[PDB]
């Protein structure tokens, strides 16, 4: 099933269907790795996503009503993006 934030729990993979309230610049480092974080939200909360590697390139704006399907962590809570899609764009 899709998932709210709020029913979100550690060690649980899931898809939630959020808005990007916030994407921060992407990092990279080292045989190499990259690092792109999304803030999201829905009506029930916010999580840290986590889009590693060459999911650090998708193309996301804030606004966009994205579906992200990823591992649940400790970070509170953050989701270690596996998958990522535009459901709606900000615009």
């Amino acid at each position: 099933m899709n998932y709210k934030i709020s029913e979100l729990m550690p060690n649980l993979s899931g898809t939630i269907n959020a808005e990007v309230v916030t994407a921060y610049p992407k990092k990279e480092f080292s045989t190499k790795g990259q690092l792109k974080s999304l803030f999201l939200k829905d009506d029930t909360g916010s999580i840290r996503g986590t889009l590693w590697n060459e999911l650090a390139d998708f193309e996301v704006k804030k606004g966009d009503i994205a579906e992200v399907s990823g591992y649940v962590k400790q970070g509170g809570l953050e989701i270690s993006v596996d998958n990522i899609g535009i459901i709606e764009k900000s615009l």
